[PDB]
């Protein structure tokens, strides 16, 4: 079978100063909606304080680069507030609603030929954030995907992080013949670039806080300009590597082979975009 595709979106962290990192998920959502990907197989974990923050000069709106368009609109909301956590997101990845503690229940519940595409935005060595301690820890990642993996109800599974030391997530545990191929911002001894900040030419006078992180901006408008179909994982790899190695060292981890793949096969693609073929 063709199987369905998946998605977890999370961006681990609360705070309107920390704006960017919802503005990251919620644009990554909006290519997965006009992909062709469902709401049903998408849990989005959002802490859900900037659209109607009292500081928010656009209430109801945020936007993931000046004079873009509205990426909040119609994001669903599966975990905000505390229940962004540890618990929820390692039970969402491994699909299991009995071990969910509070939020919409919507897991990976897949099948053998699904795929599966997760992307988290929001690090320091060893461990990435959540909004409130504790902050999850790289060999209990690891270990859930190898509990995932155990059970065989996936095809292939691309996990994409945006955080600062983001490879330490990865580096020498990721299993390499278990089909999940892992592309990270930074390496494990390197920090990560905002983007988008006030001060830089021709940026909006409303905004105080930076609207993106660099390696997603990249990679997400990336996605928005060609037919997905003809640009593969490993394209979009060595297009973003080198496009930001002047802020941090882009890196890759797991089975690599998986990168052959389309990102249509986890994402779909815009027809709005059936013409512009990769080059
Ligand atoms: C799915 O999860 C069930 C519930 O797990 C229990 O509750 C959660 C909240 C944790 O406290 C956990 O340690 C508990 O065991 C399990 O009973 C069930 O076996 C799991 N299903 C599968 C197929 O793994
Ligand atoms: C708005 O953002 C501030 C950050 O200063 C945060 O403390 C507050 O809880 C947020 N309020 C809402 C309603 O989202
Ligand atoms: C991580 O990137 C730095 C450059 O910022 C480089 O010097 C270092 O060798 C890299 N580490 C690994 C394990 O590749």
């Amino acid at each position: 079978s063709i199987g369905t595709r998946w998605a977890v979106l999370i961006a681990g962290s609360k705070g309107y100063h920390n704006y960017r990192h919802q503005a990251d998920v919620c644009h990554m959502y909006q290519i997965l909606r006009k992909g062709g990907v469902k709401d049903e197989n998408i849990i989005v974990f959002m802490y859900d304080d900037i659209a109607y923050n009292e500081s928010n000069p656009f209430p109801g709106i945020i936007i993931n680069k000046p004079g873009g368009e509205n990426v909040y609109k119609g994001v669903p909301k599966d975990y905000t507030g505390e229940d962004i956590n540890n618990v929820n997101f390692l039970a969402a990845i491994l699909g299991n609603k009995s071990a969910i503690i509070g939020g919409s229940g919507k897991v990976l519940d897949t099948s053998p030929n699904d795929h599966i595409f997760i992307y988290y935005a929001x690090g320091a060595p060893g461990k990435i954030g959540m909004p409130s301690k504790p902050y999850l820890y790289a060999d209990d990642l690891v270990d859930t995907l190898k509990q995932k993996a155990a059970t065989g109800t996936y095809k292939s599974m691309v996990f994409y992080v945006e955080a600062a030391n983001a490879g330490s997530m990865f580096e020498g545990l990721l299993p390499e013949g278990t089909n999940i191929y892992a592309m990270a911002a930074s390496n494990s001894t390197e920090g990560s670039w905002i983007t988008y900040c006030p001060g830089t030419p021709d940026f909006p006078p409303e905004f105080d806080v930076c609207l993106g992180d660099l390696w997603s901006i990249t990679f997400l408008e990336d996605c928005d300009a060609h037919n997905l179909r003809t640009e593969t994982v490993h394209q979009q790899f060595e297009l973003v590597k080198k496009k930001i190695a002047y802020a941090s060292t882009v890196s890759q981890y797991g089975d690599i082979p998986i990168s052959k793949d389309s990102l249509s096969v986890y994402m779909g693609t815009d027809p709005a975009n059936d013409n512009r073929t990769f080059v």
